[PDB]
């Protein structure tokens, strides 16, 4: 398998990770990770939490093996209804699209 064709690392990165904005109370780090591992290899993930609460900020993160299994998890899991209410997901490098145009010249 693909994931053997190279030596692993330390360092954290952007591009393999997603940002997911939108999430529900009843998500959990452990529920992302398992969740996104159909886009592909799930590394790591991260939802910041709440000073005074200590509940997730409505938002959290994805970590893949590699950033085409990132941007493919991105094609899948976007403005999708997790329990009920409406997910958007992107590259961590990024926010929102700004440009648009046609499949070809």
């Amino acid at each position: 398998g693909s994931s053997g064709s190279s030596g692993p690392i330390s360092e954290r990165n952007q591009d393999a990770t997603v940002y997911v904005g939108g999430l529900d109370e009843k998500v959990s780090e452990p529920l992302l990770w398992e969740l996104f591992l159909q886009a592909g290899p799930v590394v790591n993930t991260h939802m910041p939490k709440d000073r005074v609460t200590g509940q997730h900020q409505g938002y959290g993160f994805v970590e893949f093996l590699s950033e085409e299994d990132a941007d493919y998890a991105i094609k899948i899991m976007d403005m999708i209804k997790l329990y009920g209410k409406p997910i958007r997901v992107n590259k961590a490098s990024a926010h929102n699209k700004n440009l648009s145009g046609p499949s070809s010249g």
